């Protein structure tokens, strides 16, 4: 393994999958449907990332993208796996508070255009089109963030102490680690460069093991996921 | 811009972009959940097709497929456009009428299969069997307006005559508008090769902007979408 | 048609598409709305699978994929197939048994990391790496199965005495053959390649048109279908 980040691949790969086995452990014997739907979801992102990093890990997630005069290695697969789970965590959020159907449904599509803009600038063989398709994306992330921010004002009259403290500090725990990743992008090896892959490779890892396992412990660890 | 095509690209570009913020700005304020599912699927629609646009117009939704003797120019965004946004259309109408949940999983996946197969139709490398996937795809287009005419004799009872009215409206655009899809791809660049690829792009824009846009005028106007 | 399976992907198509159009006759008429999704459920399975089926008989649905010193047919089109039709599949066992959403959602993402896995290990080329994703989906695979056995058991003071039965014999039909793919790909072409391409397309043909078209005969003619 002569790609120097493959430490980070294979220690994501280790979390994601140890975190998957904690899941997966710790919602047996739940029977409260409302907690068995926190649980799939919640397993299941980690699972799905796990995969991921395997493929990136042993290579089949990781293409060269002509740009700039260069080969320059894009992990895909990362596209692949957010496709999914950041959906999955705009769920459980949204489950949380009891989000309207119109809200879930403006949440998970805006959450597509965010990870599928993404994935077509991250692909882009004329360098400066990136960095269109990065402002696209980060508009709809700002939609995103918007909506968890105030999209929820009906929701306030009726939730009950537990849910409001929990989705609060989920929804700080999302908002912060989820404005990272277009930082990332933007200076690392699909952007302007300014970070080496290996080290790009390093904040992806800590960024998602924190916002799939980290974020699954505070939930899964909560009353609020249950019908009182 | 070398290819005469930009154009219509460019201003698909901007009338599904200028669509997608009139929408987003109007569906501001609107507390009624029926309403804002209505405005999230309808405001959706234009804003997945401004990034497949906007990917075709900078080149990246374009391939060439080798049929016929030649180097086919395919413009293969425009069914990552569709696979979402024909689903999100249809679901604005079985919406409307209150369909079952049978009625609506026929619809989403008869259209998928009428994507899917229009995809596949258009990169076969061998030139007769396009049309076969063309035909298939057409089968299921006829499908969907079946069941659009044809799928809700129980939901007549019991529909207010607001509901009808602009149900019946958006089922007459659909038909008329989407019937004309499987014409410009077979007399087009990706079927008999009869219209050039600039006007089949033309053809493609005015309907894919009447389709999205002029729809959506006429639903989020309309007071169908607000529970009563 | 020099590619000798050919025969298995031609009766494949033609008992898909037969089976398609008997389901979509016989569940003309039918109001029941809970038939009503039993009915679009079990028909869009083998609609799908026969534009699958098609398309490699048409040889767009193969690619080679270097492994193991040789250039290896790979019908990647399966994947797409059941991608779509396993979890719809998996969705008329669960509304059977009127399972919990959260269920539901386990058993969904559980069989998109099976298909995702699976496709991943046949498009892999390093050799022995094939065998982890084809374990890993393995594993995927056994999770649902055991889903399947023992996630319903709070089901069971409710459950009419038809939903049972009829779930009783669906549940085993799958559990007997989806665990023979697995071991279909592990000697076939995919895997160890100690049976030629030709006996896996039929093993798989069996496979799929009893999986499909018997499942649904056994599920359509069953009143557990309809609400009483
Ligand atoms: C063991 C049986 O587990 C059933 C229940 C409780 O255990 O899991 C149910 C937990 C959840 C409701 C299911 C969410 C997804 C599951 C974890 C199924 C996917 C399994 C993956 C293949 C795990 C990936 C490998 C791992 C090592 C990361
Ligand atoms: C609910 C159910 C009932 C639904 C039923 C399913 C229904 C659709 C029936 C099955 C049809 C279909 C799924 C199967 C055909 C797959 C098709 C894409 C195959 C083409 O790809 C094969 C290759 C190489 O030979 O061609 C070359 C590849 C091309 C150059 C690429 C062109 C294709 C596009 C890239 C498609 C875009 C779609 C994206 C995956 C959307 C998400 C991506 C995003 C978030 C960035
Ligand atoms: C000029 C640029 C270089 C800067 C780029 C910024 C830009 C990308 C936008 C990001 C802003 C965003 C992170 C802020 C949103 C969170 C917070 C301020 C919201 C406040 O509201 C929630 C409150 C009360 O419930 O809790 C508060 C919740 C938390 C306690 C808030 C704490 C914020 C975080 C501690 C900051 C993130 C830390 C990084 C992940 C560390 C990486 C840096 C590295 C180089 C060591
Ligand atoms: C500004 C905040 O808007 C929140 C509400 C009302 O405004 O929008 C909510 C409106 C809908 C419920 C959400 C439907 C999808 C949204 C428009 C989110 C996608 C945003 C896209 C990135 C827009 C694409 C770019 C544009 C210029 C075409
Ligand atoms: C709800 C959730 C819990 C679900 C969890 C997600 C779960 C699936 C886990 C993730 C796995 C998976 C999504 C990730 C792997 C992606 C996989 C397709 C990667 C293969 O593609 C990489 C390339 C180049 O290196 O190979 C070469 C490319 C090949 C030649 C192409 C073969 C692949 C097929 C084309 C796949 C067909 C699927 C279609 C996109 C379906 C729709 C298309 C249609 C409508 C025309
Ligand atoms: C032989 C071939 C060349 C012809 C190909 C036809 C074939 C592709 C099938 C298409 C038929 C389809 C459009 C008809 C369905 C609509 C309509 C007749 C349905 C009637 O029922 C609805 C009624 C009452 O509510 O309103 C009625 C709703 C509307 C008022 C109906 C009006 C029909 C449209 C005005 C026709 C479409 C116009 C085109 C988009 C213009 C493009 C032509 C260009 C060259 C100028
Ligand atoms: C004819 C009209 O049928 C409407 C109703 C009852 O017939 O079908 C409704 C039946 C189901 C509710 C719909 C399920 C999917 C449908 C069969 C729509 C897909 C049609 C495909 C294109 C069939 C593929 C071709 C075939 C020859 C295999
Ligand atoms: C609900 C709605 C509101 C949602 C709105 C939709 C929203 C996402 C907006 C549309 C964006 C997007 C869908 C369109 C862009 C498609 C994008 C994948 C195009 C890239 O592919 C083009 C090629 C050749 O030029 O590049 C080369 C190809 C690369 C080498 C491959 C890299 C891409 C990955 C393979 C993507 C993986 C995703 C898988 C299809 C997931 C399932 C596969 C699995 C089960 C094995
Ligand atoms: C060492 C290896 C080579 C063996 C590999 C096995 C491994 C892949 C795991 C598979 C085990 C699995 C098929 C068993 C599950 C089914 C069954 C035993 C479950 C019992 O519980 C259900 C009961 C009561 O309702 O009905 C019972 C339901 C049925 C009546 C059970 C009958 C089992 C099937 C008849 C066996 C499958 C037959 C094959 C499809 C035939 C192909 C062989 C070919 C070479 C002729
Ligand atoms: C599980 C992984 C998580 C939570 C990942 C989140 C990823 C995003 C918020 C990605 C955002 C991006 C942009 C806004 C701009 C373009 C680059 C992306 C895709 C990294
Ligand atoms: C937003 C864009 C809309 C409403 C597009 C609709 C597209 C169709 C109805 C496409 C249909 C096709 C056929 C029936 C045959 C094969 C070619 C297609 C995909 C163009
Ligand atoms: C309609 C077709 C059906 C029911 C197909 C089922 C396919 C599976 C159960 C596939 C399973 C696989 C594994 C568990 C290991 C990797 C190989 C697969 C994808 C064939």
């Amino acid at each position: 393994t002569g790609r120097p980040e493959w430490i980070w691949l294979a220690l994501g790969t280790a979390l994601m999958g140890l975190g998957t086995l904690y899941f997966l452990v710790k919602g047996m014997g739940v029977s409260d449907p409302d907690a068995k739907k926190f649980y799939a979801i919640t397993t299941l992102v980690p699972a799905i990332a796990f995969t991921m990093y395997l493929s990136m890990l042993l290579g089949y997630g990781l293409t060269m993208v002509p740009f700039g005069g260069e080969q320059n290695p894009i992990y895909w697969a990362r596209y692949a796996d957010w496709l999914f789970t950041t959906p999955l965590l705009l769920l459980d959020l949204a489950l949380l508070v009891d989000a309207d159907q119109g809200t879930i449904l403006a949440l998970v599509g805006a959450d597509g255009i965010m990870i599928g803009t993404g994935l077509v600038g991250a692909l882009t063989k004329v360098y400066s089109y990136r960095f269109v398709w990065w402002a696209i994306s980060t508009a709809a992330m700002l939609y995103i963030l918007y909506v968890l921010f105030f999209g929820f004002t009906s929701k306030a009259e009726s939730m009950r102490p537990e849910v409001a403290s929990t989705f609060k500090v989920l929804r700080n725990v999302t908002v912060v680690l989820w404005s990272a990743y277009p930082v990332v992008w933007l200076i690392g090896s699909e952007g302007a460069g300014i970070v080496p892959l290996n080290i790009e490779t390093l904040l992806f890892m800590v960024l998602d093991v924190s916002a799939k396992v980290g974020f699954g412990l505070i939930l899964l660890r909560s009353r609020a996921i249950f019908g009182e």
